[PDB]
């Protein structure tokens, strides 16, 4: 597989550029750029072609939605969200994916929007509890975790949990700490969040949640402060990918490997990107 980084801001042009990581190669390089330019996008795998939704464009905030093919290196159209949406998070479970949360350019979201492939049509299901953009989303046995946030007043450590087959929601453990801004990634059982903004810094600070005892336990750290990174899961390992680190947009990555707990830096995108959304395929 690789890693593909979409977006993002560079700190003068918001990106319609897309690359990919080839792991073994420890190499990234362009792909065929996407039609919107998009910073603070959300972005899924469904029967591997990646979906890009929402972000903001340098002008507008967007509902619009669009569909790559690897096999064919070509972006193609998807119907549009009930909503524009930055920050948003997305999950993909049951055939299905779902945008949590985000900004539409006034107000922070609880609304939270499913895609049915049966229509290719998007339409509300049931809110969460709290607003929130820059919000991170894990899908882990059936349900959809959604972490921190910020909801126009709070950098958010709590956490939802979304059950699709029932539709309604749930209260999970919160996090250790406020993360708006936030990756997440889910490997061997367990949700990492990663970085993020806590209302006075950048973070470092990655933490890991264990369904088993509903507890957050903080991990070892990366090297950069990062919020509005790209986070991904290839072969066992955890890549971060761009963010701000409160003064530089960041072309930087790193690897966690969970076995020894250690982060080790990996070789960096050809652009910066904050507000990077981030597939696996």
């Amino acid at each position: 597989g690789h890693i593909y980084a979409v977006g993002g801001f560079d700190g003068h042009t918001h990106l319609n550029s897309v690359e990919a990581y080839d792991p073994e190669r420890d190499e990234w390089h362009l792909v065929a750029p996407m039609t919107t330019r998009r910073s603070g996008v959300g972005v899924a795998v469904l029967q591997g072609r990646i979906y890009v939704l929402g972000g903001y464009d340098g002008h507008t905030f967007l509902d619009s939605v669009e569909a790559y093919d690897p096999d064919t290196d070509t972006w193609s159209e998807v119907t549009r969200m009930t909503s524009g949406r930055s920050g948003v998070g997305v999950a993909v479970t049951d055939g299905h994916i779902y945008a949590v949360g985000g900004f539409d350019g006034h107000t922070h979201l609880n609304s939270v929007e499913a895609y049915d492939p049966e229509r290719d049509e998007w339409h509300l299901v049931a809110p969460m509890t709290t607003r929130r953009s820059g919000v991170g989303v894990a899908v882990l046995q059936g349900r959809i975790y959604v972490l921190g946030g910020y909801d126009g007043h709070t950098f958010l450590d709590s956490v939802e949990a979304y059950d699709p087959d029932t539709d309604t929601w749930s209260e999970v453990t919160r996090m250790t700490s406020g993360r708006s801004g936030v990756g997440v990634a889910v490997t061997d059982g367990h949700i990492y969040a990663v970085g993020g903004f806590d209302g006075h810094t950048h973070l470092n600070s990655v933490e890991a949640y264990d369904p088993e005892r509903d507890e957050w336990h903080l991990v070892a750290p990366m090297t950069t402060r990062r919020s509005g990174v790209g986070v991904a899961v290839l072969q066992g390992r955890i890549y971060v990918l761009g963010g701000y680190d409160g003064h530089t947009f960041l072309d930087s990555v790193e690897a966690y490997d969970p076995d020894t707990d250690t982060w080790s830096e990996v070789t960096r995108m050809t652009s910066g990107r904050s507000g990077v959304g981030v597939a696996v395929t």
